[PDB]
RNA sequence: AAAAAA
């Protein structure tokens, strides 16, 4: 009967997780306890919930309902020291952590926690070692976090339903996997022999790489 | 083939 507010952090097939107001923990909810159509829930969405502990009576709130700290002016470059727990559910800390380093890159100047509402692209796989460009808020947390990834180019080699492979080699001479959900813009269909621009992400838990932010560049 | 996580 205890009522809280928070932000959608994870969405699975019939359940998800809500990031707490303080951005320091997550709460489970089953979709049968969401007061609406869960297909319309997006990551970052503001919600009100009641603890049963899992959450119940999860309710969508109007955008900008939940006050947040002011975001301070100017951007910074940082490095991710720890991911958000959503991508490593066994890690002790909930929040991710970004560090700003000194010029030798061997002393931490400042540290900034982040959560789902910190991220510009809430689907990006932000992991230890990733470079980010971001803002700091009045509470010291990271906001407006953008991943800074090197762009590569390659031809599409094959397409199998909702995924395919690029002529860009990773381990063992294997060709780089991509999922169609990463294809940017209003491209109706890629074909083998098209050229795409992309970044490479390697999942540090299972070692698998994929192409992200895939943009067709040939006419 | 389920409600705690490709």
């Amino acid at each position: 009967g205890q009522v809280y507010r928070g932000f959608i952090a994870v969405m699975k097939e019939n359940f998800g997780f809500i990031e707490t107001l303080s951005h320091d923990e997550e709460v489970f909810f089953h979709f049968s306890n969401y007061m609406g159509n869960p297909n319309w829930l997006e990551l970052g969405q503001e919600v009100e919930y009641t603890l049963a502990l899992p959450a119940e009576n999860v309710r969508m709130l109007p955008k900008n309902s939940i006050p947040q700290p002011a975001v301070l002016e100017t951007t910074h470059n940082g490095v991710v020291a720890r991911p958000l727990r959503c991508i490593n559910p066994d890690q002790q800390e909930y929040a991710g952590l970004i560090e700003i380093l000194d010029e030798l890159r061997t002393t931490v100047i400042s540290q900034h926690e982040f959560g789902i509402t910190s991220l510009v692209n809430k689907r990006d796989l932000l992991q230890k070692g990733d470079l980010v460009s971001f803002r700091i808020d009045e509470s010291g947390r990271a906001a407006c976090v953008n991943a800074v990834r090197q762009k590569k180019r390659a031809t599409v080699d094959s397409i199998k339903g909702q995924f395919g492979f690029l002529n860009f080699e990773v381990e063992d001479g294997k060709k780089l996997f991509f999922h169609m959900s990463e294809v940017q813009g209003n491209t109706v269909a890629l074909h083998p022999g098209d050229t795409v621009e992309f970044s490479v992400v390697t999942n540090q838990r299972n070692g698998k790489s994929s192409a992200c932010n895939v943009l067709k560049i040939n006419d």
